């Protein structure tokens, strides 16, 4: 028996020697060595010093040039918005919590915390669901006399807010829970405890398929077509070394995204599968802290890749950055 269990948590550490406590009440200096609770402070503040910056210049450097407020870049605004609940739901908290040793703003605020950073990195996660929907439309145009704007880019932004909802809702109101993972000091969902006052197993099952198969699925098929569609046309027109060079960059881009995906949430969701089919094993609070830093650390691998790589972001921001001129 691998942990110590409360009504509103599980410590991965057994209670043999008495030495456990409520993660809500006092350090957990007995789960790790508090230089470890240093690091995942300083692992934060690398976060917030980098995601901070790059997530907001996104936001600002659009209101200041024209070019960028097209309607294909609002799922970016959006992807830049949801990095920003991570920054300051997630991010900010954690450093707070780790410097104590545990989980100080108590159930409530594990609920909050939880909460808006699983919004976040589900925003986030579905923004670039729907950013491939859009670049494929766009492309590979399997609707005729559709036109795709302003109208549909809203439409893509609600309906990532409302599958953000859909997995982060839920567990505030008996559908999987909030609590403490790791090594203590952040909250997420319950995916790895089977408690059935809250129905753990079915809320996993639906994450796992919903929010992880389907955007996959989505994903690759969406990007498949767009290369095909692009390699198709190039090679139809190899007298154009510009066509075959951007033949090259959108087909490297794209194995950059679709490989970037799959670090942020594979890590979740492999961990997920494994925990669900091995119930019999302890999983300490180290290991439970590796889905998370991969998925957080998008906040900013993700806006580096999706926005900052892209030329006309990185000049206005060279612009916007020298006061005016470039
Ligand atoms: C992990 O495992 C540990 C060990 O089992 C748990 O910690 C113990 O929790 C219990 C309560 O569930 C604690 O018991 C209470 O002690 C209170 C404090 O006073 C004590 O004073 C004596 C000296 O007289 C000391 O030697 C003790 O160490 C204590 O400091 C006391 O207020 C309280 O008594 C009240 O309730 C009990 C009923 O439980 C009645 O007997 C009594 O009438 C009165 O109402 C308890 O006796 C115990 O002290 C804790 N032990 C340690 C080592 O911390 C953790 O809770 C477990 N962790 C998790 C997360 O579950
Ligand atoms: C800081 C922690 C964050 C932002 C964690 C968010 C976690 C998720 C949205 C994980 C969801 C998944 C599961 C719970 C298991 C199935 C696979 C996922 C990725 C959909
Ligand atoms: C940038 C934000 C700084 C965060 C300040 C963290 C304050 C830590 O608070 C400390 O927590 C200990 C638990 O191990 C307590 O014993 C002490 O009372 C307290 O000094
Ligand atoms: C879901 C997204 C999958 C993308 C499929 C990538 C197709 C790999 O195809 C490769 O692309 C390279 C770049 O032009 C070429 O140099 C290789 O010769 C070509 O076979
Ligand atoms: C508009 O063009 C404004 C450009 C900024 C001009 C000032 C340049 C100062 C560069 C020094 C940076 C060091 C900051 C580190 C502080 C710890
Ligand atoms: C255009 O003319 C303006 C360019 C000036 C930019 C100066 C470079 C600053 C790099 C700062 C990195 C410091 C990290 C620690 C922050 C507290």
């Amino acid at each position: 028996m691998c942990g110590t269990e409360g009504p509103n948590f599980y410590v991965p550490f057994s209670n043999k020697t008495g030495v456990v406590r409520s993660p809500f009440e006092a350090p957990q200096y007995y789960l790790a060595e508090p230089w470890q609770f240093s690091m995942l402070a300083a692992y934060m503040f690398l976060l917030i010093m980098l995601g901070f910056p790059i997530n907001f210049l996104t936001l600002y450097v659009t209101v200041q040039h024209k070019k960028l407020r097209t309607p294909l870049n609002y799922i970016l605004l959006n992807l830049a918005v949801a990095d920003l609940f991570m920054v300051f739901g997630g991010f900010t908290t954690i450093l707070y919590t780790s410097l104590h040793g545990y989980f100080v703003f108590g159930p409530t605020g594990c609920n909050l915390e939880g909460f808006f950073a699983t919004l976040g990195g589900e925003i986030a996660l579905w923004s670039l669901v729907v950013l491939a929907i859009e670049r494929y439309v766009v492309v590979c145009k399997p609707m005729s006399n559709f036109r795709f704007g302003e109208n549909h880019a809203i439409m893509g932004v609600a309906f990532t807010w409302v599958m953000a909802l859909a997995c982060a809702a839920p567990p505030l109101v008996g559908w999987s829970r909030y609590i403490p993972e790791g090594m203590q000091c952040s909250c997420g969902i319950d995916y790895y405890t089977p408690h059935e006052e809250t129905n753990n197993e079915s809320f996993v099952i639906y994450m796992f398929v919903v929010h992880f198969i389907i955007p996959l699925i989505v994903i690759f098929f969406c990007y498949g077509q767009l290369v095909f569609t692009v390699k198709e046309a190039a090679a139809q027109q190899q007298e154009s070394a510009t066509t075959q060079k951007a033949e090259k960059e959108v087909t490297r881009m794209v194995i950059i995204m679709v490989i970037a995906f799959l670090i942020c949430w594979l890590p979740y969701a492999g961990v997920a599968f494994y925990i669900f089919t091995h119930q019999g094993s302890c999983f300490g609070p180290i290991f439970m802290t590796i889905p998370a830093f991969f998925a957080k650390t998008s906040a900013v691998y993700n806006p580096v890749i999706y926005i900052m790589m892209n030329k006309q972001f990185r000049n206005c921001m060279v612009t916007t950055l020298c006061c005016g001129k470039n």
